[PDB]
């Protein structure tokens, strides 16, 4: 009941008590582990909402060393009064900032959480239209990009009410490249976005049908139909990809954007649901070089790179795929570091996370962590997280997945 | 109840019903996932249901469920248990049980081969000298001059837990490790504790960097005894690189036969505490883990030095570069000496085919993603993208405590 995690490279053993505070469910049972399932998982009735608010307020006032205080009980009664009457409640700015930082802090799949306390929270709860959402998002992009000195940020749009007036960003990320099918059968641009790249065209967009076309924003306010907006190109920081040794690398014609900005998740704070909460940080190099470029279902450039290196692609045991993979990821890091755009390699990021884990075990009693997501997609066992046992459990406040809006939108 | 797993690279969806036959527990609950935890006496009372379950499965597989042979065997095992408190497996049952313990091993990527296991019945063995003889014959048979063959040798089952057969070596063939007074280590740092035990038991240590450890063998609960495997039975491979002529000068070699000898085989409630089994290597086991773990031979630096990589900043990916070259060298050396080995691309591709076949013919394939995904180049192998369900079937291989921690010494 008081659990232990061992690092098998260092024998460091930490004891976890934070999991006992867990509230939600994992999808696992004593009979079957679902640890490798990508996604396990209406108006919150008045009965369900108040305990959720109380648990959240309790930890908030605990964290400011005012648990069981004057203002604690007052705020507890005031929110209880507000739920009994309005059937919801509004967070104070301070509570909102705490809830957002702690949603990041509790994100067991995120290797970058050592930075959790430095998040910049933009309160967009006064927003009413998609033009206004576009305005809030442009300011977010510009603030976070910071001319390449990237800064973490989240912008929080108004919370769900009856499920009919949902604020949604239809893009999965604020900045992504278009993808189109070819008349023959191949795919031009990013194959992961083919369905969305169409719903943009199949709703108004005029595509250059290039390979790296920055998609427009599809923004939905108060449950209305979504609207297209182009992010000002001067706000989208992009990096051409060259190699520090191979001058033909430049000729491959590769680029990527500097700002990773997830926009399709649901932020849950004290029972309240924020369906539109785009957040952004900076990249770990393998996200681009390993996954975006080398996934067979994505840009899938391994074959053409290996050919230009003139590797023996006859037999898999020559490890030509692994060799190209390394070079591709050297170039990504080299390109960002040269153009002065923040990026972290998987060695630094995982070493940071071990230090963060030991901070969380020491000052909080644990850190929920999903090994399947934390270990990088290359060179797994030469990073320290590979040898780190991790306990995965769900704390709140949290970021949660939510249905794609086009499947849900009463159009 | 049915359960689905999705391959996110191909969208292939499989349906698991086999998890319904799962008995043992995983360690996970609805509130915590223990998926990354490395490691998460028996009376007549509980033994006959375990025997019945195993014999029902055995007779089902041979299309004889409910037959007179089946009913007679159940009755015969019933009486033998109530009269003698244990029972003996027929040869057919033992072979079936050991193959299925491998087939059920959710952490094993090599299970496509499970039906071709060569089973050696050593249940008539009575002394450590007799154990040495059986293990020598196993090593010679399994090695087969480099054309490796899977094999398991099965010593007598546990009785009262005070007469166990045990192989004290964790693997049949392993290199010694010696802690020096200056704190440094000569040989395999993983084996320092076991090396010390061997020396204390009388082994004259050559004190080199690749000394094959003696066998320490325990029969019938007696004190263990030292034996030296004939060197002509220990097939080894000098490690050279196909492009880097300086790589041979690193002085590296490895043995050809991976043979795990510290696990416990459970069949129908019976416990076989000495059951060495052997296959052939996946290249990464040597090149990634054995050579490049920080806690093992740890040659990343000296390799990256001789390669003259930028070793000042990790973002140069010198560690990942040297890792690939070392793993190319291991595969090249084994193939050149015609010693069986499989690279991680071939092995994971075969496992996906195996897994899909098992879903079709068997209703499931329990699988531990944390262990199946290789320790380098994770996401460019197809298992990274495969959802897996982990559960426990019997017959099974289990961990057991190291015998030096439990043995009662006779003197
Ligand atoms: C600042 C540097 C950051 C780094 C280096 C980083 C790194 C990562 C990486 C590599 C992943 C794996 C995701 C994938 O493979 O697709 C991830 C997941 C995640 N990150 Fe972070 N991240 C950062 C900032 C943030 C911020 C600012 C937030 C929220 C405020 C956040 C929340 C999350 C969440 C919720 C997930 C998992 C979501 C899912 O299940 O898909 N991250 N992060
Ligand atoms: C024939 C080729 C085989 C290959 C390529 C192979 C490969 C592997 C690998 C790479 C692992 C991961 C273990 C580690 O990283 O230390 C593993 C685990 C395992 N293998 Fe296989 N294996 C083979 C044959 C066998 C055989 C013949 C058996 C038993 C009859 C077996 C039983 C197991 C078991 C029980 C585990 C679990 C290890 C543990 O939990 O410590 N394997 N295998
Ligand atoms: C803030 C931030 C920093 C950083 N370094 N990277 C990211 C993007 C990774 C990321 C991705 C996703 C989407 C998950 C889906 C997308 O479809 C492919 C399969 N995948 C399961 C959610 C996140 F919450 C997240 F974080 C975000
Ligand atoms: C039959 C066979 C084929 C093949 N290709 N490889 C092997 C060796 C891998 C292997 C290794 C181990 C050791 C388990 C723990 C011990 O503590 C340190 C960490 N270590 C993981 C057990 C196995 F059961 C096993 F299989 C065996
Ligand atoms: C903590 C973690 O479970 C541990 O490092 C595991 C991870 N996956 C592994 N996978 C394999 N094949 N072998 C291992 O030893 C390990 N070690
Ligand atoms: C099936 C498996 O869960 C899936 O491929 C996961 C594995 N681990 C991952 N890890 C990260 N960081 N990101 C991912 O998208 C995935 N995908
Ligand atoms: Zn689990």
């Amino acid at each position: 009941r008081f659990l232990k995690v061992k690092n098998w490279e260092t024998d460091v053993v930490l004891t976890d008590t934070l999991h006992l505070k867990s509230t939600l469910e994992t999808g696992c049972t004593e009979h079957i582990c679902m640890g490798s399932i990508m996604l396990p998982s209406d108006v919150r009735t008045k009965d369900q909402l108040f305990p959720l608010a109380k648990e959240f307020l309790d930890q908030y006032y605990s964290s400011i060393k005012r648990f069981g205080s004057k203002a604690h009980m007052d705020r507890l009664e005031e929110v209880n009064k507000e739920i009994e009457s309005t059937s919801t409640y509004q967070l104070k700015d301070t509570e909102l900032i705490y809830g957002a930082k702690h949603a990041w802090r509790n994100a067991s799949r995120c290797v970058g959480r050592i930075q959790w306390s430095k998040l910049q929270v933009f309160d967009a709860r006064d927003c009413t239209t998609a033009h206004g959402m576009f305005n809030y998002i442009c300011n977010h992009v510009k603030y976070a990009t910071n001319k390449g000195n990237l800064r973490s940020a989240i912008t929080i749009f108004p919370q769900r009410t009856d499920g009919k007036h949902d604020f949604r960003v239809w893009n999965s990320q604020l900045i992504r490249y278009a993808g189109y099918k070819q008349p023959d059968g191949s795919t031009l641009g990013d194959p992961a976005n083919v369905q969305f790249t169409e719903i943009c065209i199949q709703q108004g967009w005029k595509a250059p049908r290039g390979r790296f076309d920055v998609l427009p924003l599809l923004l939905q306010a108060n449950g209305n139909d979504p609207e297209l907006f182009q992010i000002p190109p001067e706000l989208v920081l992009e990096v051409p990809i060259r190699h520090p040794k191979f001058d033909w690398f430049k000729d491959l014609g590769l680029k990527w954007y500097g700002l990773p900005a997830v926009s399709n998740m649901l932020l849950e704070i004290g029972g309240l649901e924020f369906s539109a909460c785009p957040f952004s940080g900076w990249y770990m190099g393998t996200e681009i070089g390993v996954r975006d470029y080398c996934d067979n279902s994505r840009y899938n450039i391994l074959e053409e790179v290996a050919k230009k290196m003139d590797l023996d692609m006859r037999k898999t045991s020559s490890l030509w795929k692994d060799q190209a993979l390394v070079e591709i990821n050297i170039a990504v890091l080299y390109s960002f570091q040269s153009d002065k755009v923040t990026i972290v390699d998987h060695h630094s990021a995982t070493e940071s996370f071990i230090k963060h884990m030991e901070n969380e075990y020491r000052c909080r009693g644990g850190c929920p962590a999903d090994w399947v997501w934390i270990v990088p997609p290359m060179s797994g066992s030469i990073t320290p997280v590979f040898h780190q046992e991790m306990l995965n459990y769900r704390l709140t406040p949290s970021f949660e997945y939510q249905p794609d809006p086009w499947n849900t939108h009463v159009w």
